[PDB]
């Protein structure tokens, strides 16, 4: 059971892609190192088709089917409605790709007559072909990183595989409730989208004290999206199926796993045949939903047949974290073998062995990992960080162009309490947004995987919001965090740190200069760069501001807009 076959038709782009980030004066800035900066093109898609494209072998175990039982059982407490059509429209982003039956984003947005038609038409067709695969584009992801000679120089693009506009407001009619609901039912406290990244701090810091001796590790399967095999999509539908669906939504969530989620061929820009699929798509509904129920079943089996004591989990999509109680040395390095061994077993082999840590800090989820910084009386605060580099290369690229969702902000967003969110980021974009006099405009922006509209101007009630005040005012990071923070600065050509406090300062100046909600960004998030402080008191916005739905679900590849 291969993953992928391929026609030998190649990955086609369906418009010029820059490969190396362009020189402007803005965005050197920011980073002048640019030679360094590149983004992923469909130039690469053969290196990335070869990697993905393996033999699925699954031996399932009594502890693999012990698990699934657990999981359908509490799965059959989920209660998930249909959306209407209008709906659903409203959930597609302005952004997304039109469809080839002569409508766009932009039409199904506006509920226009001709998009309903056709939308109404594809789920009729879901209620009456069971069978019939459905058509998917292949594309070459344009994502930008840093070169790293050290590890094998550029990284190829990723590949994503879509269903038609048209299939995908079917999907959210069918399954958005679903994918909403069930994984949060489904394995509990470790699903990791419910959390925001204090709540995802709290939640590890608490697993790794409440051990006698903890040893955690991350587990990183190789390729996660070719090793799902069909009778994982498969046993992810009789899960759906555990809850209490409407009698269409049934049917509906049947046809779209045979004909679409198990697979289905490969369709190019330019329409030619690139090959059949035979595991998870990247590009639909439940990619998320999917992988998150899937790595959860595989690992929590695993964690049994490897004999790991008191396993906490935190599982996103493909990302997993296990943290446990100690045997020992050698007892832990054999216990983690065997986890491998068994996700193997599993189909989900490692790309890199997992190793065990005994250091909170070097516990990584999702590219993160917890830190501790001091408040203002010398206590110590755990916060989320990350290695700056691809932010700030991401950074740079958005400066220099413009891209319709802003990695940008929603970096500042799950970082604000960061060294270098706060230091550089958000310098540099006050900076950037007052030059180009944009300060007042929204964005659009992905918190986990789905799109949102926010105004930089709202970035303190916000932060507050999520963080705390404390998010203003911490200092005394870690000797680590600071190694870190440099050394990438020093990698990337960005100005040091003591530059931008300069740079800070006369951004606040022309924040408070403005009054209102632009002086609250210059007293609030620039409050770091002054020596004579102000009081930092809670502000009256944050209490207003909804921020239902930022940190319930994953959505990435699912095509969503809140």
């Amino acid at each position: 059971s291969m993953s992928y076959s391929w026609t030998g038709a190649l990955v086609t782009p369906c418009a010029a892609e820059e490969q190396k980030l362009p020189i402007n004066a803005l965005s050197n800035s920011l980073l002048r190192h640019h030679n360094l900066v590149y983004s992923t093109t469909s130039r690469s898609a053969c290196q990335r088709q070869k990697k993905v494209t393996f033999d699925r072998l699954q031996v399932l175990d009594s502890h693999y089917h012990d698990v699934l039982k657990e999981v359908k059982a509490a799965a059959s407490k989920v209660k998930a409605n249909l959306l209407s059509v209008e709906e659903a429209c409203s959930l597609t982003p302005p952004h997304s790709a039109k469809s080839k039956f002569g409508y766009g984003a932009k039409d199904v947005r506006c509920h226009a007559r001709k998009a309903v038609a056709h939308i109404n038409s594809v789920w009729k067709d879901l209620l009456e072909d069971s069978v019939t695969p459905i058509d998917t584009t292949i594309m070459a992801k344009n994502e930008v990183f840093c070169v790293q000679p050290e590890k094998g120089g550029r990284k190829p693009a990723r590949l994503i595989v879509f269903p038609d506009l048209g299939v995908r407001v079917c999907e959210k009619m069918a399954l958005y409730d679903v994918v909403s609901k069930l994984p949060l039912a489904v394995m509990g406290s470790s699903y990791g989208f419910q959390y925001s990244p204090g709540q995802r701090v709290e939640f590890l810091v608490q697993a790794w004290k409440s051990k006698k001796t903890p040893m955690g590790f991350s587990y990183d399967t190789r390729c996660f999206d070719s090793t799902v095999t069909e009778s994982d999509i498969r046993t992810e539908e009789a899960i759906y199926q555990c809850c209490d669906l409407d009698p269409q939504a049934r049917v509906a969530i049947k046809s779209l796993t045979e004909r679409l989620y198990v697979g289905g061929p490969l369709t190019n820009s330019r329409g030619e045949n690139c090959g059949y699929r035979r595991c998870r798509a990247s590009g639909v509904l439940t990619t998320s939903c999917g992988n998150t129920l899937t790595c959860y079943i595989k690992a929590r089996a695993a964690c049994r047949a490897a004999g790991l004591q008191d396993c906490t989990m935190l599982v996103c999509g493909d990302d997993l974290v296990v943290i446990c109680e100690s045997a020992g040395v050698q007892e832990d390095a054999a216990s983690l073998r065997a986890f491998t061994e068994a996700m193997t077993r599993y189909s989900a082999p490692p790309g890199d062995p997992p190793q065990p840590e005994y250091d909170l800090e070097l516990i990584t989820s999702c590219s993160s990992n917890v830190s501790v910084a001091h408040d203002g009386a010398g206590k110590r605060v755990y916060y989320l960080t990350r290695d700056p580099t691809t932010p700030l290369a991401r950074a740079a690229w958005e400066t220099a162009r413009h891209t319709p969702v802003n990695s940008w902000l929603g970096n500042i967003i799950m970082f604000a309490p960061t060294l270098w969110a706060r230091m550089i980021l958000m310098t540099h974009f006050f900076s950037v947004l007052i030059a180009r006099d944009q300060l007042e405009q929204a964005l659009n922006c992905e918190i986990y995987g789905a799109c949102y509209s926010i105004e930089p101007l709202d970035l303190p009630p916000i932060i507050q919001r999520l963080h705390g005040l404390s998010a203003f005012s911490l200092h005394s990071y870690s000797p680590g965090e600071i190694n870190r923070v440099a050394a990438c600065l020093r990698k990337l050509g960005v100005p040091p740190l003591r530059a931008w406090r300069h740079r800070a300062r006369s951004v606040r100046a022309r924040l408070l200069s403005r009054g209102g909600r632009a002086a609250i960004c210059g007293k609030y998030l620039f409050n770091w760069a002054v020596r004579t402080k102000l009081k930092l008191t809670p502000i009256a916005a944050a209490g207003r501001l909804d921020l239902s739905g930022w940190f319930t679900a994953g959505y990435s590849g699912g095509d969503i807009y809140h």
